[PDB]
């Protein structure tokens, strides 16, 4: 068994554009990015 | 181990008009910032 | 009697599960867009 993890370049094309507290943020145009399967995912908070 | 503070580079970014926060994430180009991981966020009623 | 299928060409704005708001549009834009008749939709953890 194996799932899909979540493969990322920078932490622009997971944390968009804005100002304010911490988020989260998907494929927008080119960078393309999925929910990462792995259960260790809530622990360490951005 | 030390806390480090939030940096204002520049003094037009951080006008913070719209009740100090606007949006849910970061900047994504330019910006020179450091985000603050310090718990103790409280310094003086902004 | 059968039941309308729920198929488009552009499936990047429904493959991805945003879990929260998304576009209440009762046509797509310029893809083919058929309404879902079935009782469950949304089936297994996207």
């Amino acid at each position: 068994e194996a799932y899909p993890p979540l493969c990322s370049s920078d932490a622009a094309m997971l944390r968009t554009a804005h100002a304010g507290e911490t988020g989260a943020d998907e494929v927008h145009l080119a960078q393309y990015l999925i929910r990462d399967a792995s259960p260790l995912r809530g622990c360490l908070p951005l």
